[PDB]
């Protein structure tokens, strides 16, 4: 009469056991276990979702797991309680509804636990306050999906027939190129304009050297076009009389940042490791299902009470009262964390060296977002030089703070001066610049946009940026996007006869239409024929010849 607990990895199951009980037998699912299957009826019958009758869906076990499902039968058949212990985004609630589903029996047979982290703690806590299946975010998961299959089986289609045979639309992924094919026409009709700066080298009183850039003529920002505007300044440069103007000392300080959410770790990972997105979550996952770091999708910069207190305590007994704040610092179901603190990158058990390094990135963000600013002696400085003004920025390291936990470094140090002191002038620089271009995007700020602009989200965040590149309309070479030719082509097409589906802002609408299903405030099926009614009406038009506002062929 013992308990099923049922999660969707061996893995998971393995370090959930560790802390449930003999009264608890636990299963995986060996993944989903069932799914959307991988004229008119055809179309339905293939997607599997029908949205001329309602959104009736056909469902079909997935391909193996009919032994699993009769695995889980007799289980169940033997047990008094059934716990769902799938991860707690909506995937997961989907992902334990249809377990549910095909498992069978009354529902009061069933609870849904919820999980930030597999620890002894988290767990208990789990399982003493079993919630209940919730169907709101089952439906928002399944519209999303229904939207997803509508866009991908119909459209694409009309794009075999216009462009070329086996592309791929995507409700969101064809948004994403949009956004690298604008930068690349950005790009390619930038006009660069010549401009040049001017340093000075000069020495203090008491012959310390002093570099100064040119800030300002006659009062206006100094800023020459070509060489003989900056020579004729140099001229006068070279024959002027300087002296500090004004020296301002103050105290400047730098804090740490929040701990991760899942677009910083991805962020942040790529800069400073250099591992592009996909590599980073398929990490972050192993680290998460081995108990080591909480659920790695998250847009929760919380950190919870136990964690702050455990971190402190790290905090107090490893740096020193010094990087101790007063109080814990608030950046606010929870931020990417290690789950135990004391537990170090080099002691992780079956994880690869890039795992243990995200383990440490995460490891050290959480650390330092709980200690002090560093604090610096900033100073700068305002020369004049006849109708010149000239300046000079520096900082003195004066407290580490947060960046203790970092790695060991370089930051500029002025000469001392005062106002009032005369500087002899040793030699000019001229140097010439030209204006750039927007910058091309990266894996980093392509993620910071998706986020930026409200499209992704932390369950497709990764996908988004990996699939747009394996369908061949965009391509990341030194690290940077490049908008393909067949991306700039299907982008125009499908901005031109589906404008509302390629919008920026429509796109973040309806993730926010998604959240409103999930939180009570639409219904899934009338959200469904709403874009449904949106997309039919483009679609439609969109498959007419070019003369009646059809889809232009790709030709010519």
């Amino acid at each position: 009469g013992k308990a099923l607990v049922i999660v969707e990895s061996p893995a998971k199951a393995k370090t959930i056991n560790k802390y449930l009980g003999s009264d608890y037998v636990v299963k995986s699912s060996v993944g989903h276990i069932r799914d959307l299957p991988t004229e008119r009826g055809a179309l339905v019958n293939r997607m599997g979702v029908d949205p001329w009758h309602n959104w009736e869906a056909h469902y079909e076990v997935l391909p193996g797991k009919e032994k699993v499902v009769s695995e889980l039968k007799q289980l169940a058949e033997k047990a008094d309680h059934i716990y769902l212990a799938t991860d707690l985004d909506r995937e997961g609630e989907a992902i334990a509804w249809h377990l549910r589903e095909v498992i069978g029996g009354d529902d009061a047979r069933y609870s849904r636990v919820v999980f930030n982290e597999i620890t002894k703690n988290a767990i208990r806590q789990a399982f003493n306050k079993p919630g209940e299946l919730n169907i709101d975010r089952v439906n928002a998961q399944q519209a999303r999906r229904f939207m997803d299959r509508v866009v991908g089986y119909m459209v694409s289609p009309l794009l075999w027939k216009k462009i070329a045979r086996g592309l791929s639309a995507g409700r969101v992924q064809s948004v994403a190129v949009r956004l690298v094919v604008e930068r690349e026409r950005e790009i390619k009709a930038f006009v660069p304009e010549e401009f040049w700066e001017v340093d000075a080298s000069t020495t203090t009183p008491s012959g310390e050297a002093l570099a100064l850039q040119v800030t300002h003529q006659n009062d206006k920002p100094f800023r020459p076009v070509n060489k003989e505007q900056t020579q004729a300044a140099v001229s006068l440069l070279e024959k002027a009389r300087y002296s500090v103007l004004e020296r301002e000392d103050k105290p400047t300080t730098s804090k740490p940042g929040a701990p991760f959410i899942t677009s910083t770790l991805q962020q942040a990972a790529s800069t400073r490791l250099g591992f592009g997105v996909k590599k980073t979550m398929m990490m972050a996952q192993r680290l998460y299902e081995a108990g080591y770091i909480t659920y790695m999708r998250t847009d929760s910069t919380n950190l919870s009470q136990d964690a702050v207190n455990m971190v402190r305590g790290y905090i107090s007994d490893n740096f020193g009262k010094k990087y101790l704040p007063e109080s814990p610092n608030q950046y606010a179901r929870e931020a990417i964390r290690p789950s135990d603190v004391n537990v170090m990158a080099e002691s992780l058990k079956d994880m690869e060296a890039d795992a243990q390094k995200l383990y440490q990135l995460i490891w050290r963000q959480f650390v330092a977002c709980q200690m002090t600013p560093a604090k610096y002696d900033s100073t700068t400085l305002t020369v004049g030089a006849g109708d010149f003004r000239l300046k000079a920025r520096g900082r003195i390291l004066r407290f580490d703070g947060w960046t203790k936990v970092m790695p060991a470094l370089e930051d500029r140090i002025l000469p001392a001066v005062n106002k009032g002191d005369a500087l002899t002038l040793v030699e000019l620089t001229p140097a010439q610049h030209f204006t750039k271009p927007p910058a091309r995007f990266s894996e980093a700020s392509l993620v910071k946009e998706l986020e930026k602009r409200g499209i992704g989200r932390p369950s497709t965040y990764a996908s988004i940026i990996s699939t747009i590149q394996d369908r061949g309309y965009v391509r990341v070479e030194n690290r940077r996007f490049y908008a393909e030719k067949m991306g700039e082509i299907v982008t125009d097409r499908l901005e031109e006869n589906f404008r509302e589906l390629m919008n920026y802002d429509f796109t973040a609408q309806m993730e926010n239409n998604l959240d409103q299903v999930a939180n009570h405030e639409a219904e899934w099926k009338a959200v469904l024929d709403h874009f449904f009614s949106d997309f039919t009406q483009q679609l439609d038009k969109a498959e007419k010849d070019p003369e009646e506002g059809g889809m232009r062929p790709n030709q010519m």
